[PDB]
DNA sequence: TCAAAACGTCAGCGGACGTTTTGA
DNA sequence: TCAAAACGTCCGCTGACGTTTTGA
């Protein structure tokens, strides 16, 4: 469990508050028991000419990777353990995306028990709704209600 | 001048590296001796629903103001001295916009002597060109080559 | 003749989702 | 039946300019 230098945390907090993205999804996927996968992502974008900055982030944070998608590249961090350890340390300093961060931590700690009872699973999908409503959701398609159906 | 704590500067440097614009312009204006204004602007944008953050920031930074344009709002800092003080203290912690910031700090310092001679003025206008080159510039019209042509008459 | 505010514009995004596959 | 990766893509901006006016 890498503990981050506090100075680096303050900087990163500011950076995450400005151009950070905290994403929670419910993904339709027939291979899962409840027919969807709970997915969490932290993400930052940078024009591809400046992806050298994302690559140094991979080093600094020590986890995640870099996606190129044409004109822009993404730093991506999905791994739930590293992500939990990351947001745990960053959360206290966040001013704008602290709510999303809290919801993600809460969702992560409840993953074990969510995968046992369809009730706990659904309460967890409503936490995903709150994250989506705190962001600027434009194209969201699958919701807790999508899962409330289906589970019937 | 305002002294800023290191904690505030660290957070802000990350914020500015991620989401802040350092904008230098040469504005065609006939009332100025050289027919142009040198304009420096530090700018942040938020959706208006989240104005409170820029409003809060005016308080924290102690200077600048917020403009609502409709769906989005800007924090704006264009006053030269306040802006010098702010960037001077912020420059050491910048990792992405650091070069823009240095350039801006240089321009400000040479402004008093740029008003006195068209040569130093044209020079200061090239440092402005370098800021637009570091930004994602797309709709720029007035460069130093414009000012060169205007001062020739 | 300046510093500063006031306000107009718009196209390449990019924040925020989506679907499918890999590899246990 | 999972975690993560890999990749597709929309739409409301918004970064970075522009012009013009205000007040000393």
């Amino acid at each position: 469990n890498t503990k981050y230098n506090k100075e680096f945390l303050l900087y990163l907090a500011g950076f995450v508050d400005g151009d950070g993205s905290i994403i929670a999804q419910i993904k339709p996927n027939q291979s899962y028991k409840f027919k969807h996968q709970l997915s969490l992502t932290f993400q930052v974008t940078q024009k591809t000419q400046r992806r050298w900055f994302l690559d140094k982030l991979v080093d600094e944070i020590g986890v995640g990777y870099v996606r190129d998608r044409g004109s822009v590249s993404n730093y991506i961090l999905s791994e739930i353990k590293p992500l939990h350890n990351f947001l745990t340390q960053l959360q206290p300093f966040l001013k704008l995306k602290q709510k999303q961060a809290n919801l993600v931590l809460k969702i992560i700690e409840q993953l074990p028990s969510a995968k046992e009872s369809p009730d706990k699973f659904l309460e967890v999908c409503t936490w995903v709704d709150q994250i989506a409503a705190l962001n600027d959701s434009k194209t969201r398609k699958t919701t807790s209600e999508t899962v409330r159906a289906v589970l019937d």
